[PDB]
């Protein structure tokens, strides 16, 4: 019954999940104080990320965001083990306040943003046991600026209209999944946080990439009204937006760069 | 309750429901929400020069340092006059010295002053305010590291004899107003709540336009002379970071007595 807004709203997750309380939490705000570049984090290697257009892969409305499952063949290189995808989905604000990226870079929100989830499949054989584990899963993010239209995020948004109330499920055929990411992925910050919701799990390697993308106002409006966090016969509709969490004390962390300048 | 680890901002509302409830503080003070009231007219600080030959209780809490201040000091300008009650900071620490409760266009200022008030028409003292409507009225000023404050130093001079939790320090009795920036009259104002539990949703709020300025030794001694525990505690904590994070704010504006 969380949610992003009133009595249920992100102050009162800790009452029903005591790790949102702790220690790691995620998001961020990344700025010039808590920074170190740090030479070891070499670029990511993206493999299996182009998925085959006569391939299909279910989009669903979870009451919270849209997620797009991905298959486990899909996976992050780079890292000290290798990690499976195993969804995505997005944050975003609202019609009159496009505002609504997770972290924020030097105090500024971003209109949206994209997460890649992947787990240890190295280490654990599914991302639910992976996800309350010591090194369990690691999350790409990409921050999202309103601009020009952008084709391969419309391989998404074109199907909100059939996800529109939570539990719903559409397919979507597949496409180079790389195509969300930005320019220079090369150039990342890392840190160690958790899960942005319930149950808030300190699980999570971070990788936010420097560089956002763009989408449009047009696509940033539909994201923002086509969803709805209830049931279609739900009595009390309510929107899905401002699905953001604030950014988070760090706690003594600080995030490492791939880049030094 | 803490500003830090499992009692920590986001576990309050466990114990103070109204943390998690409406009108939270602070807020970023940002373009889009901004609105020019021609009602904001300037305030009048009254009984601020406090009398030298009297002196005032300043106290660590283990949550910040507080100045009790006299309630023959108050704020004119507002419908009920608003007497003092404390005044206190917040402030971050010296690896990331940015510690204002509220930000403006996302950024945070290195510290803030607060001089808590309450409703002396309406209640009869602070702690009944604080909980009803009109209750409370808080002042605040941003902090920015610059020249050296000699008024300020009326304060932090003391902070060597506060430096553990309950330990308290006489100061004699100076103008409060010198703590206030230039140009008093532009300002944010909004309605919102305590940073702190209980976290009522009964502050007007007054943010200032303007920063003051203290020296970086200035604010290296608010950052480095307190801390929250008690003398004999076995297990020191250092006073730092004692700040909530921004809260959300939708569908609201803050109000400001300037256009320009
Ligand atoms: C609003 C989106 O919700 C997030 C979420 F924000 C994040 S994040 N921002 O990457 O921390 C998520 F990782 C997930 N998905 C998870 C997939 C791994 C499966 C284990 C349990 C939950 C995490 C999800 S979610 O699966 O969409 C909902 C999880 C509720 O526990
Ligand atoms: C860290 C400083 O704490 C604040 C504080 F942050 C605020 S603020 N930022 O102005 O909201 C406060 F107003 C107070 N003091 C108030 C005095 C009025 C008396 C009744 C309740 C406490 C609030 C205090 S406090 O009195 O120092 C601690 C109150 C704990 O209930
Ligand atoms: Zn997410
Ligand atoms: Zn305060």
């Amino acid at each position: 019954k969380w949610t992003y807004f009133g009595p249920d709203g992100e102050n009162s997750w800790s009452k029903k999940y005591p790790s949102c309380g702790g220690l790691l939490q995620s998001p961020i705000d990344l700025h010039s104080d808590i920074l170190q570049y740090d030479a070891s984090l070499t670029p990511l290697e993206f493999q299996g990320y182009n998925l085959s257009a006569n391939k299909q892969f279910l989009l669903t409305n979870n009451g919270h965001s849209v997620k797009l499952n991905l298959p486990s063949d899909m996976h992050i290189q780079g890292l000290q083990s290798r990690y499976s995808a195993t969804q995505l989905h997005l944050h975003w604000g609202n019609p009159n306040d496009p505002h609504g990226s997770e972290h924020t870079v030097s105090g500024q929100h971003f209109a949206a943003e994209l997460h890649i989830v992947h787990y240890n499949s190295d280490l654990y054989p599914d991302a639910s046991t992976a996800s309350n584990k010591s090194e369990g899963l690691a999350v790409l993010a990409v921050l999202i600026e309103m601009g020009s239209f952008n084709p391969s995020y419309d391989k998404i948004f074109s199907h909100l209209q059939h996800v529109k109330y939570k539990g719903q499920e559409a397919f979507v055929p597949g496409f180079n999944i790389e195509e969300l990411l930005p320019e220079r992925t090369a150039e990342y910050y890392r840190y160690r946080g958790s899960l942005t919701t319930p149950p808030c799990n300190p699980t999570v390697l971070w990788t936010v990439f420097r560089n956002p993308v763009q989408i449009s106002q047009e696509q940033l409006l539909a994201l923002e009204t086509a969803l709805y966090c209830t049931h279609m016969d739900d009595p009390s509709p309510r929107e899905m937006i401002n699905n953001f969490r604030q950014v988070q004390k760090f706690d003594e962390r600080l995030v490492y760069t791939s880049f030094s300048q």
